[PDB]
């Protein structure tokens, strides 16, 4: 089974300047490898998906054999190709056919969404339990669809951006809160959320105050929003309901290279976040958790990126295996 602490990493299916590390030479400190990415060509709906070494029948042995280990591969769709409009039953029909398809041919233990193409709220689109844009409520059903296709263990995560989700709390339109219908309508097929805690600036709390990204306390504020629920748009009578926390990861850079505009935290500091949302120890932060005891089934951490991680003599992973290995 998914184990209760996982560390779950992006793995480039592509040189970015790190390298390429081929899927045996993985650390086999991450639980999960979200493949990155499966794209589109000109019908922006058929997601395609070739190993950028080797043959695809190897790449497939390569992930049943680690999947025989215990490890999870999921493949990643998003990043600049990873577009996917869906603006009609016939679109939607070509990506849960093309997704399938992936799934069966290189037996992907599920998908990860990491979209922002048409990704907006409609004027008017204001209820976020009843979409009516036509892309997210087609995202939706096709995500279920193929949800049920595999069954209830079929892994489903999810990396949208700051402004996706807790932007929700200043605004509910446009692009701010427009993964919120996303999270609501698959809720009960998502194995856990990963917002990407980074390239964000600063975050605006349930508390009402700003911290900034790469603190402690933005990380503990960021993921409370997810954990307790929070008012969408400064209106009480429009509550975004609580995740259950195993269904909660928070998203990081392995490095701050990785993220260049920022996000990146530290170790000791990003320890003190973890002790806090999952321990209920408080670390001399401003902010103060909704939950005196904290959430212990908090899920773990994800990173942007193994490669990263790798060129950095895997700081990331190794600072945090030994943490959730020591709880
Ligand atoms: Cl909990
Ligand atoms: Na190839
Ligand atoms: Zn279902
Ligand atoms: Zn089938
Ligand atoms: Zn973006
Ligand atoms: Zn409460």
């Amino acid at each position: 089974n998914l184990g209760s602490k996982l560390l779950v990493g992006y793995w480039h299916n592509f040189d970015n300047g790190t390298g390429i590390i081929k899927l045996r030479d993985v650390s086999p400190k991450w639980d999960v490898i979200n493949v990155s990415f499966g794209e589109t060509g000109g019908d922006r709906s058929t997601v395609e998906f070739s190993p950028v070494y080797g043959t695809d029948a190897e790449f497939k042995s390569d992930i049943s054999y680690l999947k025989s280990k215990g490890k999870k591969v999921v493949l990643s769709i998003g990043g600049q190709n990873g577009v996917v409009l869906l603006p009609d039953n016939a679109a939607k029909q070509r990506f849960i056919n093309s997704i399938q398809s992936l799934i069966d041919k290189y037996g992907f233990d599920g998908i990860d969404i990491d979209l922002e193409s048409g990704i907006y709220l409609n004027g008017n689109d204001t209820n976020f339990k009843n979409p009516t844009t036509p892309q997210i409520v087609n995202l939706i059903s096709a995500i279920r669809t193929i949800s049920d296709h595999y069954g209830p263990d079929f892994l489903l995560s999810m990396a949208p951006e700051t402004a996706y989700v807790q932007g929700g709390y200043s605004a509910y339109r446009s692009i701010w809160g427009a993964y919120l219908p996303i999270i609501y309508g698959v809720k009960d097929k998502l194995t856990y959320i990963h917002v990407q805690h980074y390239n964000a600036g600063s975050g605006i709390g349930m508390d009402g105050n700003n911290y900034n990204q790469g603190t402690a306390d933005y990380e503990v504020a960021m993921a409370d929003m997810l954990l307790h629920g929070f008012p969408i748009g400064g209106n009480a009578n429009n509550m975004f309901p609580a995740l259950r926390s195993d269904q909660v990861m928070i998203g990081l850079p392995a490095t701050p290279a990785a993220a260049p505009s920022g996000g990146y935290i530290s170790p000791t500091e990003m320890k003190k976040a973890l002790d806090y949302i999952i321990k209920g120890i408080p670390f001399g932060g401003k902010y103060k958790l909704s939950n005196e005891s904290g959430y212990p089934a908090f899920r773990g951490l994800m990173s942007w990126s193994i490669n990263w991680d790798a060129k950095n003599n895997f700081e990331f992973s190794s600072n945090y295996r030994t943490y959730f290995d020591a709880i």
